């Protein structure tokens, strides 16, 4: 059948917003009232992958764009890219490896790790208006735990 998809946003545990801020950029920042506008809405695709009860295989694309988040070697380092589709075939249920997160539920949080590269996690900075990124561990001082709020 298709594959199955919701409209949601993400924050991270501080409570930061992700925005697009360039071309290609994904930023977290402190948004409340009026500029709640500019956060980006995903479609959280449900897609093939290894999956257990707290461990669900999802692709993130923005809301009506061909573009998903994936995770790519840049200059020989596990990096988060926005990368751009064909718009005739995605989202799909066999999603390539590189647009693939294990979403997984850890005390009333989520984490989005790289399926293909474990360890690896969707991380925001505690600064402001700073790169989402790719960080290779959920230790430290970058955040990797997230909410979801569902959309219309
Ligand atoms: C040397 C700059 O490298 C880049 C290039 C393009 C965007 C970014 C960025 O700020 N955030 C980002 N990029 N893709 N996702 C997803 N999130 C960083």
């Amino acid at each position: 059948a298709p594959v199955r998809s919701l409209n949601c946003t993400l924050r991270d545990s501080q409570q930061k917003s992700l925005v697009m801020s360039g071309p290609y950029e994904l930023k977290a920042l402190h948004l409340q009232g009026q500029d709640m506008e500019q956060q980006v809405v995903f479609s959280m695709s449900f897609v093939q992958g290894e999956e257990s009860n707290d461990k669900i295989p999802v692709a993130l694309g923005l809301k009506e764009k061909n573009l998903y988040l994936s995770c790519v070697l840049k200059d020989d380092k596990p990096t988060l890219q926005l990368e751009s589709v064909d718009p005739k075939n995605y989202p799909k249920k066999k999603m390539e490896k590189r647009f693939v997160f294990n979403k997984i539920e850890i005390n009333n949080k989520l984490e989005f790790e790289s399926a293909q590269f474990p360890n690896w996690y969707i991380s925001t900075s505690q600064a402001e208006n700073m790169p989402v990124f790719l960080g290779g561990t959920k230790g430290g001082q970058d955040i990797t735990d997230f909410t979801m709020q569902f959309v219309s």
